[PDB]
């Protein structure tokens, strides 16, 4: 279909950046935001890196309703099933696991050759499956994994079970024309790609997070991974804001749909923000205090992005 | 050419956003340290704006040597001569002026026919000639502009003596695709189209602004304009340390080059920044505070200029 997945990870990948820890009561509150948003997926953080963060992603999924709430798990079987205890009250649930798919990540930080990266992310995948219809894998450091290997292990893990795949531009150098054929390539190589649904989650370090994602869906993902403000490490993530409005604004060109509300896009900033302590400089698209200081598209009112 | 010419807009188009505007003396300050970091154009003012913008940008035109510097100037002989008696002191000087292009802003704002606009752009242009030979002309609101317009206006000014053609967004809300394309077909379809630098001029409402100007770059532009921090009104402009770091990181995909010292980057920021209150947020590309808590070059934080 035409319709995008908005996957927010502002209270997992988001809440990693320094400073922007928050208590459980924040956590619940912004997830409870989220929701409102219409986000579709809700990642409430790393159920098994400790009992504090098990305890958050359990609140999340006591909350929340209307939107999936995920849980991030390394590919291990005993971190898989502290996902899925964690969000097992959730009426919608996801588990989303990961490994590293590239040469030097693998042989050097991982310390495993590719069969047993293979073995372990197909394990980790039909334990989730014990959980949730809906298991989401990523490929860490996809971009400078062989393409032939990311075939390979996304072939894997497609029929162990996983129906999201998710690509990090891990680094966050790449360039929108090249991340549209990469995924043209990528999905058109692995054995049952057009089964799934593919996934971007692009990095802000050259100013191209939002840029690569919106090609990334050109290229055929219908999930784009973002946060609010593009809250994250580093120069940040794509920001769910800027995503949504692109396709809202360009829907002449992208013809894609979400399940936002753009009505709650400037509360969702505004209490972000204030809870992480992370300002949005005054010329930041849409949610900046001065976006609104002033043909086939639709042009967008402050209202509409819900300026007061 | 594979020389990709930066042209700084920050004393001019940046100072334009809401209580960003500056003192002669911050404009002096900034454009020194403009030239430092080795901008290609220093866009110092609009000099016809009033007495105190003449002066600033005459004050610019005594201060640099080794970058261009630009006034800006209406399409009409008062401000192109005030612009260029402004910039005359510069060694490197240039005129940037203007016209709408489109068929509303022609119509209803400025009340002319397409032919009065053409002939307004090249008088205009002709004028600019007598002070320097380097000019640029700016299609305003062109991306809403019927294309065989642009191509006959831009074949005009260019025949009249226009050296830089720059295409903005005005509105803000173009995708890099269609930029590219745009680009390409506007400059394969203006007479005399070889002749000259094209420029694109990107704005940020949809957070797009320095992926358009890199895709602007793919379809033939050799010119973005550019300013610190993505400074200017609404949502801003294409920030110039991201342009530039994006085109040095991946070299290895586009081949193109600047005269930027990269080690200049960060005083830069922190000037304008502290000269204008316009903070950066700590993700931020480049210059926010966290930005650095294989056939590319992968960036230090000392390559940018931190400590
Ligand atoms: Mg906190
Ligand atoms: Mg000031
Ligand atoms: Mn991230
Ligand atoms: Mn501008």
């Amino acid at each position: 279909t035409n319709r995008v997945i908005i996957f927010d990870t502002t209270l997992r990948d988001g809440e990693q950046s320094p400073g922007a820890a928050m208590t459980k009561e924040e956590k619940i509150r912004v997830a409870r935001q989220l929701e409102k948003l219409g986000v579709d997926i809700i990642e409430a953080g790393f159920a098994a890196a400790s009992p504090g963060d098990f305890e958050a992603v359990n609140a999340i999924a006591k909350t929340i309703t209307k939107s999936t709430v995920c849980s991030l798990s390394r590919a291990i079987e005993r971190d898989i099933r502290q996902a899925g205890e964690a969000v097992a009250p959730a009426p919608k649930k996801r588990i989303h696991t990961f490994i590293a798919t590239s040469p030097i990540h693998m042989e050097y930080k991982l310390k495993m050759k590719p069969k047993q990266v293979i073995e372990a992310a197909v394990k980790a995948v039909k334990i989730a499956r014990e959980y949730t219809d809906d298991v989401e894998f990523s490929c860490e450091d996809a971009l400078r994994s062989e393409i032939d290997f990311l075939a390979e292990i996304c072939g894997a893990v497609i029929e162990a079970g996983a129906t999201t795949i998710n690509i990090p531009d891990t680094v966050g150098y790449s360039i929108p024309y090249k991340t549209e054929e990469f995924f043209r390539e990528l999905i058109a190589k692995t054995p049952n790609g057009g089964k799934v649904v593919w996934s971007a989650h692009c990095h802000n370090d050259l100013g191209l997070a939002v840029a690569n994602s919106l090609a990334a869906l050109k290229g055929g993902a219908r999930q784009v991974e973002c946060t609010v403000n593009g809250l994250g490490e580093r120069a940040g993530n794509a920001s769910v804001e800027e995503i949504v409005m692109a396709l809202k604004v360009r829907h002449d060109l992208f013809g894609l749909e979400t399940g936002i509300d753009t009505t709650q896009i400037v509360p969702s900033s505004k209490l972000v923000s204030t809870i992480t302590g992370y300002p949005v400089q005054p010329n930041k698209a849409i949610v900046g205090a001065n976006a609104f200081s002033h043909e086939t598209y639709e042009i967008m009112s402050a209202e509409s992005v819900g300026w007061a």
